[PDB]
């Protein structure tokens, strides 16, 4: 780990409907909910920082529970404006049950912005508790 990340962290950019709730269970005693429904309900990380350019992994702390009947929830993720990398994340069957996955990442040396968001109308990101980069 060469940094880590909440997704409540005051330096992030919310758009739209996306919010910051309270959850005693998430790191930090909060997360990211709304995150979906359309690309203005946003989630960007700011300043995500490295010192190499290179490929890391992203480990990325969420939550879904999601039912259709467990489902998989879908988030883009793009990276310093970026083209779309999509991403299935697993279902934690408790909204207040928070579990890891990894997405590999390239980034550059510095400052980096990280959004997660899902543009399809009734279509939702899992709630994102936090983010750690790892070389
Ligand atoms: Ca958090
Ligand atoms: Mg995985």
């Amino acid at each position: 780990t060469i940094n880590v990340y909440e997704a409540e962290d005051p330096a992030n950019t919310l758009g739209g409907a996306a919010v910051r709730q309270r959850d005693n269970a998430a790191s930090g005693g909060q997360y990211v909910g709304w995150i979906g429904n359309g690309s203005n309900n946003y989630l960007q990380f700011n300043n995500v920082y490295v010192p190499q350019a290179g490929t890391y992994r992203m480990v990325v702390q969420f939550a879904n529970a999601e039912v259709f009947n467990v489902v998989d929830r879908y988030c883009s993720i793009s990276v310093n404006g970026g083209p779309e990398k999509g991403h299935y994340f697993f279902n934690t069957r408790g909204w207040n049950t928070y579990r890891t996955d990894i997405i590999d990442v390239y980034l550059n040396a510095g400052n980096n912005t990280i959004r997660f968001y899902n543009g399809t109308s009734g279509s939702y990101a899992p709630n994102i508790d936090k983010i750690a980069i790892a070389a």
